[PDB]
């Protein structure tokens, strides 16, 4: 956990590098397309680490069925599948 | 199982219905906006459907972690993890 | 207009083989995360056809723009824009 | 120019703010689907953020059309389609 919790750290760190890249980009005037670049590059690793987060869980969910019955198990993959279509429509 | 598997078959019936609407307003020289309008009513089908199988199979997962114990189920929801990324770049 | 229009029409010949195929698949059980694939595979092919049918629309626009001055085309680059995120949603 | 470079700013202050938000969500150990909520909110952010940028692009496309000739029109819209296509794929 402690070594997930640093990897997810580090890749938002990272993100918001590019964010700040971006303010600097518009701040000096740089072409529109080379911006639109950089947004589809923060974009994709924003998708990434929401992908990682997810299949943590899901990971979770497999370690832990046999405590948890049939109802909590539903509940808990409707939710998750819900924020996959959440995901989906970005 | 066979019920789901009717309701698979009816959403690709309708999925199908739309493609061949596609097919007559190309043919009928509809306003391409209008056009765009309807592939992304039949993406969003699509995904929809694809949402369906995912809830579908990570009940699956999940259900079969809790009847056999352990976290070899592990290696389908990185498979499926895969899945998700593959739909989320189209 | 008369090549571009049948290059479309074939293209959304394949889309619907495509589709044919997921109703294949699911008649015939196929394993899950293979569907998923054709449906990326599917909604992909959808994309590329949108994105070709944007590019010709906006290839009109601007040209259309060039021959007749003036800014009244922006309500048509509106539109396009609204249809560019509606098809990014899905 | 002005105003709209001062919005885009604005609007990338929101999101590096966002992002710094996820930070803290994982830092606090917040439960993963909160974090994945919050993440597909800052990447719709982004989204919106680079059709702005695209608007704003053809419309500069279509003022100075009449100054371009044909063939830097046609380049100019192949990019943007391009552009356009990188972004559907987050």
């Amino acid at each position: 956990y402690h070594k997930q919790k640093a990897e997810h750290l580090k890749r938002l760190r990272r993100i918001e590098g590019q964010i700040r890249g971006l303010q600097r980009m518009v701040d000096e005037d740089v072409y529109c397309i080379d911006i639109l670049t950089q947004v589809s590059a923060s974009t994709k690793a924003l998708q990434s680490f929401a992908l990682q987060l997810l299949e943590e869980h899901l990971r979770h969910c497999v370690a832990d069925a046999a405590l948890k019955g049939g109802t909590e198990i539903d509940a808990k993959v409707e939710e998750a599948t819900k924020a996959i279509g959440r995901l989906l429509r970005t």
